[PDB]
């Protein structure tokens, strides 16, 4: 029942749901299908508000950071916002919670979320709000119970632009590795993680559970995906993250600042290319520069672009933009391919939410990767396969999609979407509304 | 931040978001505020499964009904479904929960639901599921706590497409009149009820709270909306329902059979017309016949159709198809107007979907009036933003969407219009 | 030999001048610290005059440490006439001052080597002093020199008589008293009324206008027919913070209004014959004036020439979502586009009396909506480049032969 | 901030404004010498031509008093129709900047005191904006006047009143300006001067710098008569100094002796590295050198000619004989698209654009496939002919030999819908 990733005209027909006539005389009586995506996150609740730069330093914060805070310092901040009646919005959050939420909206298929949740949920609470607000098709039944509160992210915006985060973890890192459902990760087409998962008070089991999901991920050949949580967290130990990506990660989500922190390259293109030594596919959100994508394709199946060749540190880096991504392991003679797209319709008027924008362009990519798993099980004999790809569409096309989604997330306050993209009406549908 | 009702090319520009530059020169120093819709329901959870028509009779059920059952009968049925591993789908339900859910998906604005909810919610439970599944923009913060379980609706399919429903109410009818948020209903553009709300064990407060919600609705001149839950519920006392509609209800949703039970008219058009004696606007879903709509417009502002004139018991009833609906009270020379549309693309809970579309159009008028009071769309105090012909176009398309899927709840709105610039972008 | 205004496909066939007054200026650009501004008694966002010796002190600090980045011709009306000639490929006459003896490498030298070719400077007036120096600090610091010494005898009556518009800036009355520039300006306006030449006015900062808003209003009624403006300059003139309303209130005094609303886009308001109304095919927009673009598609007339005048409005948003990163010279560019369209009407009427585009005494060649389209595009061009002066017109679409020729 | 040469769809992306966010994350002009001249155009009788010792189709110097008599009769009878800046190289530097929207430096003379309304004033108000005249030299005399005398037939006779136009001194040649250039442009008229005037000496000092810093030298011709006086000296000039030769069909027959344009250009290729000849209505030919390893063969039919199938490798980029390791001779010709004097002066500007474009794209895009070797032109000979042919067509549909309207660029898919909105 999954939607098509993007709005481009496709050469091959996409079924959308298995009840399709041609597909019904086609599929077997016993049909599995049902392709999904799973991620791990620190169950969080955003509490957004604008504040003075005085409010920032008064609580030991720095602009543009994501800093954890002590429990007593947080209650002091919580009380000052209710006193001054400064709170503007309360909604679900989490770099990966947002991503799973946006995935379900874009594809209208299920996503499983792994994390924590109050064992007893009272109405009107932060844990309650998290549920009423989470997307419908996002599945929260596999969460784990905790006797404490879920996490609170005090998103402080201040003057136009930089959005500061202050985290009251609560029990958000109390996820145990026994709570990782083996069967869910096996039938997944990607496992999505964020750099914030290692940031925890020592001894908390979240990292223990995260590595356990990766165990299952490797068992069943499920790509591991990683998004990053600010430049400062990474620059502390760049070589540790580098070593981590080689062993486990297969897909890397990133922005230009987070990337230079990892590679030492002020050029996103080079940072992304240097990253390809460690992972199979890289997405780099460069803010106003646009976004880049770098990955691998089979050298025999390369498709050369029809756009002008772009200049860059790597000459003509989009030369095979129209190739689809494969995992390095699945290639016989892997070839590096790169692509870049500029902001949609010249970008927004207002800078707005640049933090959750990257977390959204990622969801677009996940959609395309799931779509490949979905269309492969429903139409296996298709020209779209018998080569073992990673993405259903080409890098150029996936950029086209993810770029359009980021524009959606930037042009609104929240980082979570509630409405998918508008698809084209055919002639019949068009005349219907015009009649 | 509300979406536009339908996908038609509009003469007047719809702001969509109160942040629109053209609207901030227009907008005062303080927020202009969006509108919303509220409804009351028996918090329910659908539990779908196929069974024999033999299985139906084994629990005192009839094909095609919606029947309550006692707790011992319910625990036996639940155990038999888990035993044979027969359950196929579990999701949120309720005639009005669905409608409020679909409204939020279609409009992308907030909807308030009033009802019950376990005060202690354990993970994996039914009360848990209700939350994880309800749409985001549907607001459940105003539900009421209960020491019991929410309702379970066992949807049983009879192989021919027949849907039998077996209801284990639990505490779903325990909504108290104090729990009705007065301020929520005041800023609403409609209060939505379902005929199922009167079905409860004696002494339970649900009816008391219902009368209390309607009380607030009249305070602030909020239209009351009523959808019906089967012909059988109405045939019990059709003249009682008639009396209810005159006093309270302003908008009536129905299907052809539900209507015949209420008015005695096997012709939907005639039944709807008779219904207009009691309410201000009528939506009647006639299945494969299509769906009809009947309402009032000011005889001064009538806009005559440009489509061919249709034959029916009411001669040339679509003559003013293109008029907008008003409430009878707001009209000085009220005029009856009718419209009819056939199924989308020849045909393949649907009625509860076409209603949601109507709610959207009514909220859109409330939204566009607060953001652009100067526009030609408000020389008078209308009920719908669009014309009956246009509202039917929308509701018909939505019911088709609910038919082509299994569940009665939508998960994604309709495909929106792609302009020329977007097209070139994707085709690049 | 004039170009077509815009790149839109035209129903009527185009076969293929304007005069203005300015304080002859030369831009000298440099970026500086916010400390540098207060160190010389300046304020941000102004155009503040400075003395000749104080000007020499600022000039010298820029030469020592070499902070000057770019030097080019300037002046709100110098830019506008310059950009007009680039866009239309027709002549524009500029009136002002100029060193009577010009040495190679000088500032007066540069102004000539840099001014557009098709722009005609022969009617300038000689002065034994220097032209003006504008020190652009990223605020403007002005060393007037002799820029305001234009004498009214130097106003060529015959030039303005055969013109289709006279273009002025509010900066022409801002001068040390006793300098003759304002007198020369009034003489041009006197000539303009004789031969029925529309008067055009762009404004030079909110501060200049807010001092005595009620006076400028009266100026526009008597003389002005076309008003160029930005959103701030507009609130100062009318007291209406809404650009739509401000532009509307200004229509009480003038015949046509162009208001650059920065990121909001740009508005336009004018008059058209109620018989010749052409109603828009775009959605009706909301605003303080309901459905104000209802007749976006009418052509512009002067209030006097209408028998049943009707007010008509249009609004368009920034091109391609605005730029990536010079919000000043843009308005001075958007204006040039309007001039281009107005010249085209007098041009297309004099070369093609048989065409249907002259059924009435029009002001604009195109529709109000179509003109906004054109001016909007030019503003984007002025924003993407550094200087406020254009160097190449817009690219026009070629036929199939050009397509096939270049690809072959 | 330079424009792209031509309107063809390019395989490689052209940065245009060096701001372009692309090249910035990993982060060029042409100079010429001319006799400062002013065109004064007018229609005249065939009696008017002979009356001052002139012949139709020449560019003839005249005495100062012979000029004063001619000037006075044109004002008396009110015969002058247009007055504008001129000079075979003045046109070129002007037209280049119009087409490329980048700077061009011009070297010459100019009144040290310029009064309003004068000819020196007019020259500046009229010169292209982006043309830089700051490096000119001051002179205590009047600038040159070229009286363009046209007849009803169309013959454009030229009468030159040199004044001090040939007083350019070799010290006034800016050493560094020519160094960072991509071409040094000269005209056959620079050696033609009254004896003792230093103008030819200044030319040789500019050429010194050109070879010093490896700047290709360019040469355009005036009329066939200018060369037929001494064809063998011009030839000898080309070998040592010139790297690029500009020519038209008649000017060429006088230098090479070939009534066939193709052979003449080929003969000239022995002395210089690249030759362009304007063949009037026959079209235009181009000949040069390319690396034999990277030659790219045409997709057009092979043409018959004095050299059979001369367009066999039309699509190659041109190199200098010196820069080639194994040079190959390459030829191309294009016919007219869809003022016979100034049109050729325009096509030269077009080629300069492409040659600078290579210099511009090389400094901004060192990594591209377009700079493996050390090329001369950015585009292919077939593509370069397209451009210059297109420019010459514009020069004919207008009066003056200087342009005011560069080429109109192709409207995009996105833009076109905007203008259609
Ligand atoms: N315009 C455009 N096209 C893209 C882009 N990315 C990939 N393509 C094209 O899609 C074609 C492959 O179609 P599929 O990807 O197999 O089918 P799909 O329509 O379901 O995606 C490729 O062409 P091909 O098969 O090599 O050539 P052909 O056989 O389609 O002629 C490739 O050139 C893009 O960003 N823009
Ligand atoms: N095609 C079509 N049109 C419909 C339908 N229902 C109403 N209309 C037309 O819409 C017009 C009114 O526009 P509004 O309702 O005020 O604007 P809106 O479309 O943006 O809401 C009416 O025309 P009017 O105002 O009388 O004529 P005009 O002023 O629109 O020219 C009416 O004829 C329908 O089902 N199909
Ligand atoms: N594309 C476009 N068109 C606009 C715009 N504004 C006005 N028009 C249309 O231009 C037409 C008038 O054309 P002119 O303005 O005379 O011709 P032009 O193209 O040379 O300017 C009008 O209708 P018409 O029916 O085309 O004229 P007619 O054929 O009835 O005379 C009007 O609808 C705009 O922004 N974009
Ligand atoms: N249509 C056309 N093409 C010309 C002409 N002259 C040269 N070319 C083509 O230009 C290509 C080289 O492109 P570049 O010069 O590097 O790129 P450019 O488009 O930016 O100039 C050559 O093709 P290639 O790369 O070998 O061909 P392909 O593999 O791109 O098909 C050659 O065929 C001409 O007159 N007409
Ligand atoms: N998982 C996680 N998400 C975070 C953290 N800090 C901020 N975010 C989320 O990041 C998003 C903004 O980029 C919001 O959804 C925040 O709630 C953190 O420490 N962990
Ligand atoms: N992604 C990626 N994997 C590599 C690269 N070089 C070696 N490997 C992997 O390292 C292991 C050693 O062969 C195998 O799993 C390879 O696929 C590289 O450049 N990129
Ligand atoms: N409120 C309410 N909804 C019901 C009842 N019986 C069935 N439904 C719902 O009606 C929908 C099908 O029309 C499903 O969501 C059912 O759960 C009932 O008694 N009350
Ligand atoms: N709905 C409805 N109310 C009516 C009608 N005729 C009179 N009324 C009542 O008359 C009053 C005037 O609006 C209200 O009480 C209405 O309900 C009718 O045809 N329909
Ligand atoms: N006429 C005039 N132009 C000015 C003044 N101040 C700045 N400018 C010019 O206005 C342009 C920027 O809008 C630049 O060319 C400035 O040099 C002034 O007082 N008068
Ligand atoms: N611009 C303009 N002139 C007006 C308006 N109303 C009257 N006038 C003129 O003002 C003078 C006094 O009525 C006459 O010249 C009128 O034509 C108006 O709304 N706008
Ligand atoms: N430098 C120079 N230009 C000339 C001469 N004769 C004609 N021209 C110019 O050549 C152009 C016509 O080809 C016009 O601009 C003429 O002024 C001459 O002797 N020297
Ligand atoms: N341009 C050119 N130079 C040649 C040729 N043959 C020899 N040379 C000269 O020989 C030297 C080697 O490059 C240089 O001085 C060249 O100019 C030839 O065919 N063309
Ligand atoms: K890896
Ligand atoms: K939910
Ligand atoms: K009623
Ligand atoms: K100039
Ligand atoms: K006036
Ligand atoms: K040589
Ligand atoms: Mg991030
Ligand atoms: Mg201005
Ligand atoms: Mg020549």
């Amino acid at each position: 029942h999954m939607k098509f990733p993007g709005k481009r005209k496709s050469k091959h027909y996409f079924p959308v749901n298995a009840r399709d006539p041609l597909l019904q005389q086609f599929q077997p009586e016993n049909e599995t299908s049902a392709a999904w995506v799973v991620g791990i996150d620190q169950t969080l609740v955003d509490i957004e508000a604008k504040v003075d730069d005085e409010f920032i330093e008064r609580y030991g914060l720095s602009a543009g950071h994501s800093l954890v805070i002590e429990d007593d310092v947080a209650e002091a901040l919580y009380q000052e916002l209710k006193q001054k009646n400064l709170i503007t919005h309360q909604f679900a959050g989490g770099t990966i919670g947002n991503t799973m939420h946006n995935y379900s909206v874009l594809a209208d298929d299920r996503s499983v979320l792994l994390g924590v949740m109050c064992s007893n949920i009272e109405i009107g609470s932060y844990a309650y709000r998290y549920l009423c607000n989470t997307s419908s098709r996002t599945d929260l039944n596999y969460l784990q119970g905790v006797d404490g509160p879920i996490g609170r992210c005090f998103t402080l915006i201040g003057e136009s632009g930089e959005r500061t985060f202050a985290i009251s973890p609560g029990h958000m890192n109390q996820l145990r590795a026994e709570s990782i459902p083996e069967d869910v990760i096996a039938g997944a087409s990607a496992l999505v993680l964020t750099s914030y998962l290692v940031r925890c008070k020592p001894g908390e089991p979240m990292p223990e559970a995260t590595m356990k999901a990766i165990e299952y991920a490797k068992k069943y050949n499920v790509p591991v995906v990683l998004t990053l949580g600010t430049k400062f967290v990474i620059a502390e130990n760049p070589q540790w993250w580098q070593q981590f990506l080689k062993d486990h990660v297969s897909i890397l989500a990133m922005n230009e600042d987070e990337a230079e922190a990892l590679t030492g390259e002020s050029d996103p293109l080079l940072a992304s290319d240097k990253a390809l030594d460690w992972v199979d596919l890289v997405l780099c959100t460069a803010g106003p520069i646009g976004l880049y994508m770098a990955g691998f394709t089979e050298d025999e199946a390369k498709r050369k672009t029809q756009h002008p060749l772009l200049p860059g540190a790597i000459a003509e880096f989009n030369q095979y933009e129209f190739s689809r991504a494969m995992r390095h392991k699945d290639c016989q003679n892997p070839l590096r391919v790169y692509s870049h797209i500029a902001p949609y319709m010249g970008g927004p008027e207002k800078i707005m939410n640049t933090n959750g924008a990257g977390d959204g362009a990622l969801a677009a990519l996940l959609h395309d990767i799931t779509a490949n798993s979905y269309h492969r099980s429903n139409v296996p004999n298709s020209s779209k396969h018998k080569f073992t790809w990673l993405t259903y569409s080409s890098l150029a096309q996936v950029c086209k999609y993810a770029n359009r989604v980021s524009y959606q997330v930037l042009n609104q306050h929240s980082p979570r979407l509630t409405r998918g993209l508008p698809e084209r009406e055919d002639s019949l549908e068009e005349s219907y509304w015009d009649r």
